[PDB]
């Protein structure tokens, strides 16, 4: 077997140790926009987000109005494919037609979204979301690192060719990064277990995979001169943890359970015992997949727009702390360190 | 004194990192077969195991019942040897006699069944335990670099030559291992220190001995062609643990507690209020070799069969991760990774 | 982005070995005298302190009575800043007007005292603060790695060239502390993530801090020839952390809550079921401010003077056991190890 | 300052891995005799315990019962020296005097005894405890690396010469054991913040000491062909951590928590809500010192013979795992493994 000469660690092992603060560095003038597919050296990415956010494939989270709604504050949510490819195609077409300063559109002002896919039923999927107007798709696996999507991946770019983009995952190595590159890939998703491993015994700690992954994209972005962005999905507890995933080389962060806890996401609001709660289950629990996981609750947090301004407004005001005004300036001078076992 | 360059670590603390998954890796499609006994290169073992598992050398796990269920799954039962030899030979007997797609069968169709030995009534032991079908015996022992050891494989390369089988153990090291491999052992067990050290002092954390022992064997196996078999005993708390075990080098893995826990094993089946539970005691409790250890209780899980097959088509669903579809394959192309304090 | 070779350590992890103890050093004959400011080589600092201890730039510590107090003991308050110019210099006013063995004075035996002042009002607060009688100034910071420090000092020499003492931080590392040292900080404060980091994610553990910082400044003297006293501030929690702090290089430590027990401490006693306790809150909890911190209680401590003689007879006794009769022969003997995350 | 590579470590941080366990290595043929004062290469030392195992200088330990006990089975007490000469020399006195196989006695059949001494009122104490009796002494105190220590034996050597035997300590590294080693220490006693450094700061984990020193001693035989005895003091929680500070080379252990629970320990049994406990109380105690510690209670455990008895007897089992017949073998074949902080 193959070892490795260190363990691998979590965002919460993670500080920041402050760079240079200009004059000219406060939050109102950072700039949060990120690539979202790839592109050639000196070219600029065909669809930027305002914002690093992404929300996740999943029944729980990523519905009509949690698309919407982070489309509104400039990210793209990813309507869940664990559903009819009527159902999913339905939403996708709602968002792309609900309009019938940051907020993320196509060339006609329409809200961009997102959805996710399958390595099995692709073939009449993919054109149901195309024909419905998606504007990106994501093939949705906790093991990407496999053939399975190198063939949905080529079946699409065999029908499509670049018209239509494809984010592929999930990878926590470079081994894994470079053979969906090389497969096609518009962006890589990277990440198991880390979401809300001891289970099945398999992953690496999520700051491990960022940085590993991030150093393979950048040797292959030298090599073929392709820059191909990289999701850092799951293992993001704390909002200090979005601004160590993208110093790490994120280019942005995919969540779950953060936007599970708003009004917008497409689960019932429960009261337990004076405390206003939201539904909560991975897309590998019983509960779904039946049209890995735990079923649970989160605490109501109320209208994504107040958190995520409040969690970016945080985001910028380290990154000045850091010298950066932008996201790619943060991933090339930040100083980060690891944070003895006793000191957590 | 004689200090080591790294601390040993325990099962808990390793992940598997995923490898390329092919169209072809189905849990359906994994093939288990492991070989039991030592041969030289390029032959195969004369006894191969349909499953990696083998049943515990004590009396609170490996009875008539035990061995039966597990053979008829593919794995073998060592009949505890704290019993009399009569009483021992009479269940060994018992399996061999009891018929009168997976199971573990001889040539006669009869289930295998092996047998736990102790380097003092050997002489007297074995030949019963020969004469009443035994198709294999391990030496059971805490301390298996033992001289006493040695001599009891002697007394049976003497009076039986190779055509009696002897596992021996437990070692944790290199030493250890090569000890017992030029004493002739068949199979040597790994573990001390494991199962469900901070008594006595001596130990290590069960992935490090197997890791350790697994590269001994290979490089005894290179300066001599002769491939033996070595078994992880003890430290498997989850599922997940079977694989990391397999991966890092073992060919099959023994365990107690898991197996004690079924209809099947020879123990009271007891009710603590709502719960109904099991009892569980080790060989070095005073409650036995009376004819080191803990008394306790492990919660009632069923039939073997169906826990069996679940936590086995677990295990083939990693390998799939891992891309293999052998246990020889994973222990090749395995990509193991330690995980930091702080994570677990 | 940059990477550290070590992870980060807090005070806790570390222990002093002992180092010979001769027949003159009893507690009696320790000089804990240091340097507040800035000196070139072969010279004294025109302000030393009689102990190397200073109460933090908080509303809930640094008060009149704290500042005379202190004083009195040797040390030397920073009178806060987060309050008008008015109250502050009035304050000051009062201290040095006090008076119409150890204690800390100036020429005209009026008791030292400090002021902080933030990069915003300075123009105004600064010769208030001159005017008011305050022997030295410090900028209230927690990220002094900026620009806004370089002008502020910058301001302060344009218009009184070094004649008015200013301290400068907090940083973490040698960047920050050069980019401070070159812009002509009088000392330089260590500490970001200490304090009585898991909301920003910046920081650094306060050992590792002190030590790098000192490293660099020791560098930094060799090249220049100027000596920059540094500060610890924050992350002090039991008394042994103070010799930690002052064996690993610090000049003088910066404390909040150990001060804010004390009867002298600015904030209401209040008895909680049973216990007096006293209020402290930090700089950036929305508490203050308002004219990134917790608002809450610690136990009262009764007067200054005991509990201060009691933590230095401690110190004193410590140096000793190290072979040091002054800090800088203890910076020079000092034997640190660090401690496993077991042992603690 | 200076640093270390590496942190240190505790007892419960190690484990033994088994020798080569020959068929003469039983429990019963184990020799646990050991040098309690240094002599030159080739020879013997004076004297020799019958047992590794000597109890603490204190109060609540070793008193004339406890004297008596410990060395019916071997070892040897060192009675207090925190109480009147006069006091101490009676105890002494009546521990030579008691009788008017494992026995540790003189060449008149009498019990050997060991007695404490401090660096202050030795020029009286010592003439009373060599005039009553005592076989060796021992100076007393938490930091041995003193110019008291080396005054105190000094003095001992300019009026007694070599016939009267004094221990030294405690120190942690090789520079103290070296600086009581040239001042003429007889045996170095071991521990800095161990017994049942949290106050002062000072000490160092009990098996980097023990390793640390050693190698020192060893150094120093090679250079000087004087073998000086150390004395593992304090940090023994555990049975097999006897077995541990013997194979990291300490001739023998200073215990106190372990013999204060005895029936023959000088301090009061109490019963706690139907606990039977006995009191124990450090020498740095206020409740002491007065004619740095705490006061408590321990449980219960009998008689001194029967704990004793029990506690060698695993030591020699463990021994035979490891393939040692005696201390010396033991230090030399020993395979001592660090244990990673997620394994405890
Ligand atoms: N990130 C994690 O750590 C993690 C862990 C568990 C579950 N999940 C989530 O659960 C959901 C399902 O993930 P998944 O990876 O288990 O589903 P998947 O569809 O990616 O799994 C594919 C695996 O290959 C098999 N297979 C056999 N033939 C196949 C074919 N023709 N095409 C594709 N696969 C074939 C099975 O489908 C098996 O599930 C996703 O939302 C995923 O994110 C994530
Ligand atoms: N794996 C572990 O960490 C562990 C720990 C404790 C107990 N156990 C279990 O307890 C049971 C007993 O193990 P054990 O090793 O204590 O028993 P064992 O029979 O292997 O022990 C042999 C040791 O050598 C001695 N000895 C003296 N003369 C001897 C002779 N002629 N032949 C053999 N030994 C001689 C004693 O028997 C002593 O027990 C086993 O089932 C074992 O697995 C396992
Ligand atoms: N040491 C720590 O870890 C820590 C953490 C949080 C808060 N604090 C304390 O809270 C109090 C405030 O600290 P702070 O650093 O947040 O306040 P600060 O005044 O040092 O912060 C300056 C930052 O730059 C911005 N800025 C924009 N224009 C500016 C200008 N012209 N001049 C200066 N700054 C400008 C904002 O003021 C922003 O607060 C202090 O007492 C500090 O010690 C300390
Ligand atoms: N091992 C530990 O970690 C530890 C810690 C605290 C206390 N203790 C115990 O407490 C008891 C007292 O130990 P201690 O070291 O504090 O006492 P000690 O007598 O060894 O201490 C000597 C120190 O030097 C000073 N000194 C000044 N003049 C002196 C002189 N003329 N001669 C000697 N010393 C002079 C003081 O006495 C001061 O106590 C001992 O039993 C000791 O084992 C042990
Ligand atoms: O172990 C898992 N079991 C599941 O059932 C599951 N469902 C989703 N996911 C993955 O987790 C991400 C969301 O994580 P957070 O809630 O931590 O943001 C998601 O974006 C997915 O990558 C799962 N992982
Ligand atoms: O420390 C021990 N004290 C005992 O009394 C004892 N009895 C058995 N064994 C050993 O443990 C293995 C079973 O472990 P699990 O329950 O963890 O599977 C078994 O296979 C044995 O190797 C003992 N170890
Ligand atoms: O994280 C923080 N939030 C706050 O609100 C805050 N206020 C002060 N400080 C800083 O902490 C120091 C005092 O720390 P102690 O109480 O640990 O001595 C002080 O000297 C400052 O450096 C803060 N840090
Ligand atoms: O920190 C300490 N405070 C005290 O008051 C104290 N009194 C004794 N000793 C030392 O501890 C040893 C006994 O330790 P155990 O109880 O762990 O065997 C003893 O042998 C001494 O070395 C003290 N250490
Ligand atoms: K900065
Ligand atoms: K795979
Ligand atoms: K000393
Ligand atoms: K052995």
């Amino acid at each position: 077997a193959k070892y490795y000469n260190e363990p691998c660690h979590t965002f919460n092992e993670y500080l920041l140790i402050p760079g240079l603060s200009t004059v000219d560095c406060i939050p109102s003038n950072v700039n949060l926009s990120t690539p979202l597919v790839k592109f050639q050296k000196g070219q600029q990415s065909e669809i930027n987000l305002k914002i690093p956010l992404v929300s996740a494939i999943m029944q729980s989270v990523s519905g009509e109005k949690m698309a919407i709604a982070l489309a509104r504050e400039g990210g793209i949510s990813f309507i869940f494919g664990s559903q009819s490819i009527e159902s999913q195609a339905a939403m996708v077409h709602a968002v792309k037609n609900f309009k019938a300063h940051n907020e993320l559109v196509d060339s006609q002002k329409r809200y961009l979204v997102g959805a996710g896919i399958n390595t099995r039923d692709f073939r009449e999927r993919v054109p149901a979301l195309v024909e419905a107007g998606a504007d990106v798709l994501c093939i949705d696996s906790s093991d990407g690192f496999s053939e399975w999507q190198k063939i949905t991946i080529g079946w699409i770019r065999e029908k499509y060719g670049d018209k239509v983009k494809v984010g592929a995952g999930n990878i926590v190595d470079g081994e894994g990064f470079r053979y969906l590159a090389d497969a096609g890939a518009d962006f890589i998703k990277i990440g198991i277990g880390g979401g809300s491993r001891e289970q099945k015994g398999i992953g690496r700690g999520q700051a491990t995979a960022v940085i590993d992954v991030v150093a393979e994209r950048n040797k292959y972005f030298e090599e073929t001169g392709i820059y191909i962005p990289v999701c850092s999905d799951g293992g993001i507890v704390y909002d200090y943890h979005m601004t160590l995933a993208l110093a790490m080389g994120a280019d942005f962060i995919m969540l779950g359970r953060y936007f599970a806890r708003f009004e917008e996401s497409p689960t019932r609001k429960v009261t337990i015992n004076g405390s206003v709660m939201k539904e909560y289950w991975g897309e590998g629990s019983s509960r779904a997949r039946n049209w890995e996981g735990v079923d649970s609750y989160v605490p109501y947090a109320g209208k994504l727009k107040d958190n995520v301004e409040a969690s970016l407004n945080k985001v910028k005001s380290t990154m000045c702390n850091c010298g950066a005004l932008t996201i790619p300036q943060l991933q090339s001078k930040a100083k980060i360190t690891l944070v003895s076992s006793v000191s957590i």
